[PDB]
């Protein structure tokens, strides 16, 4: 299936780049998956004094049964990277809610390794409770700043990512955990470490 809307003015696609810093004002190869429930503009905005890729999302009040149907699902296609000696994939994730009071966001990471049936999913989903936020100190520019880590030795289905396993694509999903989130999200500094 494909989720479609009228043409939207994304920032320039650029070229797949890791670490993804967005400093060249392009998306450095990141784009919505064709199945992403969110297909609105991906742009390059300042977040916490750095350029970051960004979108808006307000999850529906009536929640789909499939837990990713409404989710931003952003992908770095055909990067063809490997983890090397790195234990983690990590990135900066920022929120600027207009509404956030209940439920959670559940952030997943996946890869498409051609040797592993084009899917390998990190086991360590990260949940951000929205009631936790009001008590969190914001950045100077009014954001909630998370640095999210995924231990690449914890992968579902017994699949193993070795130092040399080709990762064709990287996917990040920000799923709705029965939440009332509305507002802006941002990614920066997407990298292995
Ligand atoms: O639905 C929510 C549920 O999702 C689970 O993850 C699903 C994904 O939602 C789904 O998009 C993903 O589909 C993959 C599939 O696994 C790959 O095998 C397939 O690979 C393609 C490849 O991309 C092509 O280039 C190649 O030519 O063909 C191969 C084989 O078809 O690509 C599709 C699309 O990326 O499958 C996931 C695992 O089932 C989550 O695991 C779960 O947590 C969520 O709740
Ligand atoms: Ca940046």
């Amino acid at each position: 299936r494909a989720v479609v809307e009228a043409p939207v003015e994304h920032a320039p696609i650029g070229k797949a780049t890791l670490p993804s810093t967005f400093e060249d004002s392009t998306r450095q190869g990141w784009a919505w998956d064709a199945t992403s429930g969110v297909q609105s503009a991906l742009t390059i905005k300042d977040a916490n004094e750095s350029k970051a890729i960004s979108w808006e999302v307000k999850y529906p009040e009536v929640k789909p049964v499939d837990g990713w149907a409404s989710a931003p699902r952003i992908m770095l296609g055909n990067v063809n990277t490997t983890r090397g000696n790195n234990k983690y994939l990590t990135f900066d994730f920022y929120l600027k809610p207009t509404q956030a009071s209940k439920g959670s966001l559940t952030i997943s990471l996946a890869f498409a390794p051609p040797s592993l049936g084009f899917w390998a999913q990190a086991t360590g989903d990260v949940n951000i409770p929205l009631s936790s936020l009001s008590k969190m100190k914001k950045t100077t520019d009014g954001l909630y700043h998370f640095q999210v880590k995924y231990d690449l030795d914890k992968i579902n289905d017994g699949k193993v990512l070795t130092a040399n396993t080709v990762l064709r694509d990287i996917t990040i999903v920000v799923a709705d955990g029965n939440s009332d989130f509305a507002g802006t999200m941002y990614l920066d500094n997407i990298r292995f470490e």
